[PDB]
């Protein structure tokens, strides 16, 4: 058969290309560099869906270069897609997304991302010594500064005591890292980029008291003079954040610090008195 109309001009190639699975965004023509300078962060009105229900819905706030802003509320609330958003993995349909004044679907999605580090909840460790895992945050830099990275990370003794040292593979085809070693190389990437914003979403599994301490201080070292927002599910971060946000169905209900929000006795309120159980 002979195709017609249209189909007669269809590029196959530009078929093939559309068939592809995530179809992501575009840097605008003549987008120069994100000028960061402190990192502050706005959200003025977003609004944003994945689907035919709005996913998040008139999401106002502001993150003052420095401070921390915990995510909390429901499953599928949209605690995520908020960080999402900041990386720019999606446009939104409405409302506007600011790092330090400017529109960050308006730089290149490049700059932008060089200035955010994403703390994952899990952590790809990738078939390389221990040493190009952690360069993997910044692939320029130098041995003495991935080791800066695993010394502020707590794994730096870990690694001294591993056959290689820094030469020592891991991943899936060499030695097994234990789950609080594996947290520390996500850190110690971070750690390595230097970024002025980090995106953490809490892992949503534990591992024992004395670990579980140790990580959570090593990562509120990351976290400390960066603005940061996290998606929270330990009391911990929620209790010592600088602002919290309360979301239910794509909606800010709430927001405030950890003892403003007590004492409202709203939504987080009803939360924290179910998790005390006095
Ligand atoms: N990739 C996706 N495609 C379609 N819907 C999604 C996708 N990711 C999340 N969602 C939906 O968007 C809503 C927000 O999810 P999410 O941001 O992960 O919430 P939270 O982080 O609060 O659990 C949920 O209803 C979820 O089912
Ligand atoms: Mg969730």
């Amino acid at each position: 058969l002979v195709p017609r109309g249209s189909h007669m001009f269809i590029d196959m190639e530009n078929m093939f290309d559309l068939l592809k699975e995530e179809t992501e965004v575009k840097d605008l023509p003549g987008a120069g560099p994100l000028r960061f300078q402190k990192g502050r962060i706005e959200f003025e009105n977003v609004h944003f869906s994945y689907a035919d229900r709005e996913t998040l819905q008139d999401v106002s706030f502001t993150v003052m270069p420095g401070q921390t802003l915990a995510l909390v509320g429901p499953s599928g609330a949209g605690k995520s897609t908020i960080l999402r958003l900041l990386f720019r993995f999606y446009d939104i349909s409405s409302g506007c997304i600011r790092i330090d004044g400017q529109d960050i679907s308006q730089v290149t999605q490049a700059s932008l991302r060089s200035h955010i580090g994403v703390v994952p909840q899990d952590t790809v460790l990738f078939n390389d010594t221990i040493a190009d895992n952690i360069r993997y945050g910044r692939v320029t830099a130098g041995n003495d500064e991935v080791e800066a990275a695993a010394q502020a990370a707590g794994i730096h003794d870990a690694i001294m005591a591993f056959p290689e040292g820094y030469r020592t593979q891991v991943g899936e085809r060499g030695l097994k890292l234990s789950g609080g070693e594996k947290q520390r190389v996500a850190i110690a990437r971070t750690i390595l980029k230097a970024p002025g914003i980090i995106l953490l979403d809490e892992a949503t599994s534990a591992l024992d008291t004395s670990n579980e301490r140790a990580i959570q201080a090593s990562l509120a070292k990351v976290c400390a003079n960066r603005t940061t927002i996290v998606v929270a599910h330990r009391l911990s971060t929620v209790v010592n954040a600088d602002q919290i946000l309360v979301i239910k169905d794509g909606c800010i209900v709430e927001r405030g610090r950890h003892e403003a929000l007590l004492s409202r006795g709203g939504v987080y309120a009803d939360m924290w008195q179910l998790q005390q159980g006095q």
